[PDB]
């Protein structure tokens, strides 16, 4: 116990979610940039949730009351990160909401694509997050909700994901989604590509989005 | 939860135990065969403990009342295994007894070796198990005690060990110690080497020891 350093639990994906991930991670698609819109939307949604809570109980904001979104390329590590200081996800949120519960939208989306529907429709089917696998071969979600400890969710779409906990874990409310970019997707590490992509959706989002240039 | 597949926890070694493992795993020594005596002794001790319990409560033996020890080389995987159906180790036994508690024997043994004492004295200092690192670069201990679930302890002597649990875990009371043999220690995979080594200590042990020839 005094010698404990941390724990990793492994979970299977719900069956349809697994099938959707395999579909997305393997598919050719000519418009893979929509992943960024999906991650920014989730960040903005998470900021809404804590913002609304803070309107009745301001103390939920703790020492981080300025709600915003950051986009962070890392050429050395070949990762792109979207971070927010929104509501964050409990352990239960991570397991339930990112893999083990499927709604009818999951199956419908695959049926829609099999019928020549558009991958860019992914958000309309309730599975927007999984668009990250268009451009990435591994995704890591680090999240902290006021009600729980910090956890790291991780998956390379092999049918399972892990949830990792460490006894001193980071204390900052929010979520960081980090994408390990596929060989041919190095263009999303380029600040010029990112800055226009952000501007393209920035119009629709009521929180500052800062691009961190290395 | 219904999707849970298992968990791995990581622990630091007690400081002196870590130092002893580094000493043992790195050291030249001309008589490394004593590791086998140490593992067979532990197996025989574990069989004594359940045997004695069964004398007042025979039902502790369940469906495995014949107490014995097996030695199992595996040339394909380059592993040597010593298995018993003795008392087994609870989760707490594995963490407490194989890494996080040091007695004064640990420090004394290193002081003894620094003074030109013998590595073969290891058993007299209460640290016999760690002799496995003379011949192996990783050790895995799978154990099941009547009072607990099955767990796997694992370490390559890098300062930590892991404890792994799976929700359907094996049900057989006992312990299997598996050694991944170092490059130059392939001779302990040879049945002729093993059979004499066993015979050399078989005289001192009141349980059958069977060598499993591939
Ligand atoms: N940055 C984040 N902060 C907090 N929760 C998040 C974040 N990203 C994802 N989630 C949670 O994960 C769930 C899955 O996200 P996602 O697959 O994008 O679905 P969605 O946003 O609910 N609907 P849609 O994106 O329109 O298909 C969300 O409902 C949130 O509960
Ligand atoms: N096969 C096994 N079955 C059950 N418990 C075991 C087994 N091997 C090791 N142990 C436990 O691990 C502890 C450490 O073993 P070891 O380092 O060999 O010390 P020891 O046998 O107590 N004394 P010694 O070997 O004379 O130095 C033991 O006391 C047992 O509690
Ligand atoms: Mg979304
Ligand atoms: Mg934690
Ligand atoms: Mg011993
Ligand atoms: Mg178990």
């Amino acid at each position: 116990n005094l010698y404990f350093q941390g724990m990793t639990e492994t979970f299977a994906f719900q069956a349809e979610i697994n099938q959707l991930m395999s579909l997305i991670i393997n598919t050719f698609y000519s418009n893979k940039e929509i992943f960024l819109r999906e991650l920014i939307s989730n960040a903005s949604d998470a900021c809404d949730k804590i913002r609304y809570q803070s309107l009745t109980d301001p103390s939920v904001l703790g020492e981080s009351p300025r709600l915003c979104i950051r986009v962070v390329p890392d050429k050395e590590n070949k990762t792109l990160t979207v971070e927010d200081n929104g509501i964050g996800m409990t352990k239960a949120d991570l397991v339930n909401n990112l893999g083990t519960i499927a709604r009818s939208g999951t199956k419908a989306f695959m049926e829609a694509l099999e019928a020549g529907g558009d991958m860019s429709m992914i958000g309309q089917f309730g599975v927007g997050f999984y668009s990250a696998y268009l451009v990435a071969d591994r995704v890591t979600v680090t999240s902290k909700n006021n009600s729980d400890e910090s956890y790291v969710w991780e998956s390379s779409a092999g049918g399972t994901f892990t949830i990792t906990s460490t006894p001193e874990s980071d204390m900052k409310r929010g979520t960081r989604i980090t994408l390990h970019l596929k060989e041919d997707q190095m263009e999303y590490l380029e600040p010029r590509r990112l800055k226009e992509l952000i501007k393209k959706h920035s119009e629709f989002i009521g929180y500052d989005i800062e691009l961190m240039v290395e």
